[PDB]
């Protein structure tokens, strides 16, 4: 019955992926961004210039006020509002209704996006990072507690205006090819994983692997970019610059600020390297790699110019809070958040990114000694 959830996600490039949900009685329909990088379910509940619609608690007979405030500061953007509970369903999801915590957003700053078609966010990570504290049960925990939906979900995020699937409660085998490779969830707060090796065009970055996970590494569907700790970011940009020095790039391109364009169909993909991320595996001394194409880390953006060229922004950003495997890493992979078994699986997606002579891959097994030394603490 997972077929009912295939293609249940939509979005705009750089702006997240959202699924349709209803809250309250009678049901109020809202588009909700799916975010494995946080743990609060929150919806616009007051007018805002960028909201097409919002949750009206007054109109729901099943609304309950928790008489408690809340706020969430993300890496960029924040909101504040009022806690309460209500009945929640996912029309293209399992056939259930659950009473869940909901933060009614009453003020926000740089959270909602102009012209955006989503009105709220579904934090799919664990209670440990829920605001105001870990006693506010996250939506997925309520779903599993109140129904027989199995304790896992999977995400197929597709590039090119974007779509994909969130399969709630399982794995749909028609959405990926090849084998699923699993990496442990190190700790249940973020979806934290451990990266044990990095290569660019087959060349090892050769850093202390602790640097790759300083101070954590997470899988985060609510962040567009690959974000890398300062030292890793610099090494990676240096290597990518070198590989592509054939061409010249504007100022701020490598900062993700300025875009670069080529005549339509002439993007020199070949001079941009693949990036391989090796992840800790399920058995001793064993890892696997996912290989990322430049078509993933050069994000397509519309040309505000009179030209109809292919333009892109560099979708790798420097971080001061650890590695973030964002949407452009997840795109073209099928990612299984197996909460029940505390692991995350990766396989080549059915909607994989295409390149003339290279392909995104998930490959294993590899041997990697002393993998536990890669985790930060
Ligand atoms: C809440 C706690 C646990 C917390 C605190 C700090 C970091 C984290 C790690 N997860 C972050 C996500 O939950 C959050 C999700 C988000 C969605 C929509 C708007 C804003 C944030 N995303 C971000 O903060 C990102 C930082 C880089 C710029 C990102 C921008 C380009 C802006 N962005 C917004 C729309 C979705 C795609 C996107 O890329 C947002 C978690």
């Amino acid at each position: 019955s997972f077929v009912e959830m295939v293609d249940n996600l939509r979005g705009k490039s750089g702006q997240g992926y959202y699924v349709e949900m209803t809250v309250g009685s009678p049901p109020q329909t809202l588009n909700i961004l799916v975010d494995t990088g946080s743990s609060n379910f929150a919806v616009g509940a007051a007018p805002h210039p960028f909201l097409h619609r919002y949750y009206q608690r007054q109109l729901s007979s099943t609304y309950r006020d928790l008489r408690k405030g809340v706020y969430v500061p993300y890496t960029q953007g924040k909101w504040e509002g009022e806690l309460g509970t209500d009945l929640v369903s996912i029309p293209h999801g399992p056939n259930v209704t659950v009473r869940a915590n909901i933060a009614a957003i009453t003020e926000s700053d740089k959270f909602f996006i102009n012209g955006s078609n989503w009105e709220g966010i579904l934090g799919l990570a664990y209670a440990e990072i829920a605001r105001p504290d870990d006693s506010l049960e996250p939506f997925f925990d309520s779903l599993v507690k109140q129904t027989h939906v199995p304790n896992l979900f999977s995400l197929q995020l597709c590039g090119a205006s974007v779509g994909g699937s969130m399969i709630i409660g399982g794995i749909d085998h028609s959405l990926y090819t090849g084998s699923l490779w699993y990496t442990p969830i190190r700790r249940e707060w973020y979806y934290e994983v451990i990266i044990v090796r990095v290569e660019i065009n087959g060349q090892d970055l050769k850093m202390d692997c602790k640097e790759y996970n300083y101070d954590k590494s997470i899988v985060d569907s609510g962040t567009t970019n690959l974000r890398l700790p300062k030292k890793v970011f610099e090494a990676a940009v240096k290597s990518i610059k070198a590989a592509s020095s054939t061409e010249k790039f504007p100022d701020g391109f490598w900062l993700g600020e300025q875009l670069v364009c080529w005549q339509a169909g002439t993007t020199p993909w070949n001079i941009f390297p693949v990036i391989s991320l090796y992840l800790m595996g399920e058995v001793t001394n064993q890892s696997f790699r996912i290989t990322i194409l430049p078509q993933q880390y050069l994000r397509p953006v519309e040309d505000v110019a009179t030209s109809q060229d292919d333009c892109y922004k560099f979708a790798i950003s420097q971080s001061s809070t650890g590695t973030v495997m964002g949407a452009v890493i997840m795109e073209g992979f099928y990612v299984v958040f197996d909460r029940a078994r505390k692991r995350i699986g990766f396989a080549v997606s059915a909607c994989h990114v295409h390149d003339e002579f290279r392909t995104a891959a998930v490959e294993g097994p590899f041997v990697t000694l002393d993998m536990e030394d890669c985790g930060y603490n």
